């Protein structure tokens, strides 16, 4: 029941409700609980779908589902607690991530999407706010709300299609995209972790979307042409292929040098320590540990 | 009240409900009545908006509003009766229209849109089914349901815009077009009246809209390159300008030769007679009317 957990503190805000740090009353285990307020009679098929998808995903790079409890218009969704927090929360304190840190995160995210895509699902909201870190440095993906929204909307034109002007047709269209769009978000997220914000972030949301549809649109690059290697640049160049049909899948991009190089969870531990560091030194004593083998000096 | 009219026969189907030929109980005047079934609690702001717009338009090329009556979930909207019927209804019996007939209809439609556009309104569903004819050959535009829908929807992204792939952005966009889209519909309608159906009519609605958004999209032409004049072709070429900013407005297109030439309601009377003709001859007697001036012959 809900009574098995005690909400400790709000740690974020999901697509729907608030996320709270929580503790189990008996086991003492930590967990993250998404509290969602439901209005009577409202379309439940959406939060219902999110739970099902969470319930249907068991992968080391996806936030694991513990349980869900509904009590009087208040729905709790229990999941594993990622101590590090969102990457966005991290690089807001931390500076920009390292290239190797971006590389590690990217490979793990791609591993998560690989799983989702084989299942035939898509995340459709891949960003720094949805990529979490465990205390040991593991990378998990979160927030299946958007995914759930898109699935639920699979169910009416305004006007008649054939008589629509091209600019009206662009707005009257629906669907027509697949899971390869997640790969684009990986490319944008790569930039996001590098430059503390996605490209075009200063524009209005509608204005940014309109620019992407223009025929003369060219995919973003990394501003510092010299700060990052050719692999990182090339990785983003592939991930940010405008044409979806020629865009590399999750497996093809996992075969890329930038993510196929040696990358361990040490890099995330580093990142976590920097967040736990708001100090370049500490007290110490360095002399000869054992007198028995202490080299003499006169 | 509703009791002032008696529904005679269904004459069409609007965006919302059925349209009935109707007669006034007292005056004996004919009228068209749109019967709309409303569910309790439903968004009325849309049919409410349609009435207001109809009520707000007094132009010789727009179907005039007589009244509207609501009685127990059943809303009547009374308007002038166009004896000829829809152009689509006409060319389904009639063959394709003449070039001069298409020209006459086009000028009158443009005159209607000119009025709407000066008021800052848009039709957004200009087609043969919405262009009516009076018994005397006058051309009126109808069906403000779509217009009303678009206005009412002026009031939430799925996912975050900046991380969206271009193909997702295309579907997540909204608005971004103006009344110039009506001019495109005029161009398509010109083809429709000429070839008994719009271009791409054999495609699926979604497929047709997707093709229009492609960068390599080229506006349709008239299939018979030799059946119609250069003016008609050029008229459609202007009206079907892919780029909305360079697309001629309603006034600019009214200055075009194809519609600035001599065109009278005789052409519509012709069209109406052909519909009232499902016969190339009839009984007659041709000899010398008056003997007093009858020229002799021996
Ligand atoms: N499963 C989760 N585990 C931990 C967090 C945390 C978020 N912020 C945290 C702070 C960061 C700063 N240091 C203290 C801890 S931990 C969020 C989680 O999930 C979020 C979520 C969002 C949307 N849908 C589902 C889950
Ligand atoms: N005001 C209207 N006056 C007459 C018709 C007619 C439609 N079909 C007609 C037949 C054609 C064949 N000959 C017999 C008559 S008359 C439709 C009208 O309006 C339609 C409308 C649609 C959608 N929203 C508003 C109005």
């Amino acid at each position: 029941s809900q009574e098995d957990f005690e909400l400790i503190q709000r740690i974020g805000s999901g697509t729907y409700g608030d996320v709270y740090k929580a503790r189990n009353v008996n086991t003492g285990e930590l967990a993250a609980i998404k509290v969602i307020k439901l209005e009577p009679g409202e379309d439940f098929a959406v939060v219902q779908q999110e739970i099902i998808m969470m319930k249907d995903c068991k992968h080391p790079n996806i936030v694991a589902y513990f349980g869900s409890y509904l009590r009087r218009d208040k729905l709790w969704i229990c999941m594993e607690f990622c101590g590090g927090g969102s990457l966005q929360d991290i690089y807001h304190v931390t500076g920009p991530l390292s290239e190797l840190q971006i590389a590690y995160v990217s490979r793990e995210t791609l591993q998560g999407l690989y799983y989702l895509h084989s299942k035939g699902k898509m995340h459709r909201d891949i960003k720094g706010a949805n990529i979490l870190l465990t205390d040991n440095g593991h990378v998990k993906l979160a927030d299946f709300g958007v995914s759930a929204q898109i699935t639920a909307t699979i169910a009416a034109f305004i006007g008649t299609p054939y008589w629509m002007a091209p600019e009206v047709a662009a707005v009257e269209r629906k669907g027509g995209y697949n899971q390869l769009c997640d790969l684009w978000a990986v490319g944008i997220t790569a930039i996001e972790l590098a430059e503390l914000q996605p490209p075009m972030f200063d524009l209005h949301p509608m204005r940014a979307l309109f620019l992407m549809t223009k025929s003369n649109f060219q995919p973003p690059k990394l501003k510092d042409k010299m700060k990052w290697s050719n692999s990182f640049h090339h990785f983003v160049k592939m991930a940010l292929t405008k044409n979806p049909k020629k865009r590399p899948t999750a497996e093809k991009l996992l075969q890329h040098p930038f993510v196929t190089q040696h990358l361990t969870r040490s890099l995330a531990i580093e990142l976590l320590d920097k967040v736990n560091n708001p100090s370049t030194y500490h007290d110490f004593d360095d002399d000869d540990p054992e007198p028995l083998v202490a080299v003499p000096h006169r």
